[PDB]
């Protein structure tokens, strides 16, 4: 589980979005596994605007934060799940680290702020949905 709160927006994994998220839909992309909904309260998270390839993510299946090296956003083949058939997910960053499905939503942070959220895993790998290119989150 996990969301990002910047301004009047809430960023969640599209596969974990609620009825409230869908009834206040701002933008969704199934190929990126992202969904953005609108909020009444004002969020304080800082979105990183950078090309950083090192950061720290939160892993709820271990209650720990882990430092990682991750790839630049790209089209990666992702195995079938109960939410999506086997497809290519775009804007995906891979890292060597522990991940379990319930870890989706855990934030990846660098020295400039929030980079993205946990979205894929398996085989000792962890994949993150990049949010740094969504400049409209600060406006
Ligand atoms: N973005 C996607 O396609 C998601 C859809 C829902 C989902 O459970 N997964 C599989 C998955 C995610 C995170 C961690 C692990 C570990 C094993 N399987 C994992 C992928
Ligand atoms: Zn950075």
């Amino acid at each position: 589980s996990g969301a990002i709160y910047v301004g009047n927006y809430r960023v969640v994994n599209r596969h974990l979005a609620t009825h409230n998220d869908w009834a206040n839909l701002v933008w969704e992309d199934s190929s990126r596994d992202l969904l953005v909904s609108s909020t009444t309260a004002q969020g304080c998270d800082t979105i990183a605007r950078c090309d950083c390839q090192t950061g720290v993510y939160y892993c709820s299946s271990r209650r720990k934060h882990y430092p990682v090296s991750f790839s630049k956003p790209s089209l990666i083949f992702v195995e079938a799940s109960e939410y999506y058939p086997a497809r290519y997910q775009s804007h995906l960053m891979l890292a060597v680290g522990h991940s379990e499905p319930g870890d989706c939503g855990g934030i990846l942070r660098c020295q400039h702020g929030v980079v993205g959220i946990v979205s894929t895993g398996g085989n000792g790998l962890v994949g993150f949905a990049d949010v740094r290119d969504l400049l409209w989150l600060d406006e």
